[PDB]
């Protein structure tokens, strides 16, 4: 009070220091961009975002406030006091950052190419499941998905967080693809939070029927290398395999309202619809990504068979050529990979080792 | 030692610590980001962005750079890298932000957006001027022009900075317009380093005939609340008249390439070429501004006149609404105003730093 000056040379004296280091591959060291709606909304989702960043890395909870340009500064202004208030007293190692922006595109790329100072800048992009993407109006959701792919042009390392909002064991993980070592580094940062402790990492591999022995081993030295204590490494050969038929039929069922019949419907109105509505799903889409959706749908199924009793799943991320597919049928492969496990959080990383 | 973490965590929890004060309002500090795009080029301009920031805030650096996105990223860290290591060969607090826009003025939108971290956030935007702008393309001080109305609209504070490149004792103060004391508080950091210790501010007014011994007192203890300690305080009734004719021609002269004679010429060939190039100056905006031209050019004489011998000359920065000037009429303006001077620092800031340093 009155000698705030104190703290404000500290800080940027430290930070300075900082700046002074020459060398980042060494450390990757997590800095998160959180962008939920507000930090009081989705709490569940900010604590555990906050459990692997704290004391390991900065999180920045990003907040794109949209509105009349005339009194925007006065709102951002009272928001970023309460919302920082708040922040503090849920006691979190997280800064509001919020912006002004028309679109949420816009305010994301201000957060994602600005935030930060020299080397305290946020290298990762964490954003809570759209849930309510199916009553949504699909503008926004094909914006959501080009923000991902956004964050993958900055070379940031997309998360995406599933939980359920409405509130022992192990903590599985589901490395499939190398990304790097962040989605293997995500669970190593919640084992020591003191509140996972009691929690031992079940990974979970792919691999061929005849290589069960040779992939645990590689794995193994892998995880030795990274160092997280694994339990044990279920390799399994399920995947690539027709799930089942009602999980097909319940996906059916799922984009049903986005899908577009063209063979049905009459070319002209099929090209009609395309321009004036160009996120539905072709069938030339469902025929080229058939395979994809039955990839989705068998970790779906395995995930609920091996992972139900889990705390946090781990899994990598979907991805598809920007424009390659269409954003309605994205959100459904995202929609059935996490339909109804425990907290599950997706990850992709930067191709850049973490160490 | 070759290890950081320690370093980085440590200024983490300071950082955070920072942010969870609640210092109301009471707590503004000159926190500048200075867009320029080459740190070497122009060392000056930093060198003296550094000087009343060397303790009282951060100097954000901050750099658009333009060109594919496809190896954006690559050639960004490694000018981030290189620019880093040389502000830090130098004994200067300065964090290189760099970041990627289409266009100078979007990048500059997005660090005066979501530049910073909690409350060590940008305050003003300090811009060299934009010598030789008379062989710029004119679309290049549309924007430039542009960054001012921006960071108005923004809430920030805009300095501009006229240093001669090619680098008694007194820091000249013309505190003309109130726009919440900044004019006066970059004075005061500028003194209380040690380079401008021998600094003798020298504070001048703009007032009409009148008891001068009003305004006298009114400053006194104006800089009284600013701690200046003012060598002497003037007041200065010259402003506001015609300006000598030589000046005034000369005027003419550097905008005649921009000028739209409209009047002299053909009506539909001179709304063919204002609708061609929106830029030019018609003869309608110097006849309404012919007050504030005369203005400048007079100001202009006054400080060549009174303070053709000072280290520093911080004036306060015009201003035009969003559009009633073409770009080229208020560069004009800013040109003639520090025609040839030492270096001026036209300042103007947000109406909030009421006596809060
Ligand atoms: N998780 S989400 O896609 O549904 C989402 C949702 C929101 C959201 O709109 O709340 C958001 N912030 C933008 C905003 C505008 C006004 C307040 O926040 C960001 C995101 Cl990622
Ligand atoms: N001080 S300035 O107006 O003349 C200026 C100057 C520059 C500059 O060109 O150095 C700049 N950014 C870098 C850049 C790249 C391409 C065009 O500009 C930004 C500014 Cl504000």
């Amino acid at each position: 009070s009155s000698t705030q000056a104190l703290t404000y040379l500290n800080a940027l004296q430290h930070s300075i220091r900082l700046s002074g280091v020459e060398d980042h591959v060494k450390n990757f060291r997590p800095q998160c961009l959180v962008m939920t709606g507000a930090p009081n909304s989705r709490p569940a989702l900010l604590h555990l975002v906050h459990d692997f960043t704290k004391n390991v890395g900065l999180m920045i909870c990003g907040h794109v406030h949209m509105g009349p340009r005339r009194q925007a500064m006065k709102e951002m202004s009272i928001d970023q006091a309460k919302y920082q208030r708040w922040l503090i007293k849920n006691k979190m190692k997280a800064f509001y950052a919020p912006v002004h922006a028309d679109d949420l595109r816009e305010g994301a790329q201000y957060l994602m190419q600005a935030a930060g100072l020299g080397r305290m800048k946020p290298n990762t992009l964490v954003l809570g499941f759209k849930k309510d993407w199916l009553q949504a109006d699909m503008r926004d959701v094909d914006m959501y998905i080009n923000l991902f792919h956004d964050a993958f042009d900055i070379q940031y390392g997309v998360v995406v967080i599933r939980l359920k909002e409405g509130l022992k064991n192990t903590i599985d993980v589901w490395w499939l693809f190398d990304d790097g070592g962040l989605t293997l580094l995500i669970p190593y940062l919640l084992t020591t939070k003191k509140k996972w402790k009691d929690c031992k990492i079940r990974v979970f591999i792919g691999g061929k029927i005849n290589r069960i022995d040779h992939d645990r081993r590689a794995m193994a030295t892998l995880l030795s290398k990274f160092r997280i204590d694994f339990s044990d490494i279920m390799v399994l050969g399920d995947i690539n395999t027709k799930p089942k038929k009602e999980n097909i039929i319940a996906f059916e069922e799922i984009i049903e309202p986005y899908r577009l019949h063209e063979d049905d419907k009459e070319q002209d109105i099929a090209d009609k619809m395309k321009e004036d509505e160009p996120w539905r799903i072709t069938d030339n889409e469902l025929e080229l990504y058939k395979t994809k959706t039955y990839r989705q749908i068998r970790l779906n199924e395995l995930l609920k068979e091996h992972s139900s009793t889990a705390n946090i799943i781990v899994m990598s991320l979907p991805v598809a050529r920007k424009g390659a597919v269409s954003s309605a049928l994205y959100m459904a492969w995202l929609e059935a990979l996490s339909k109804d496990l425990p907290p599950i959080l997706l990850v992709r990383g930067n191709h850049q080792s973490v160490l």
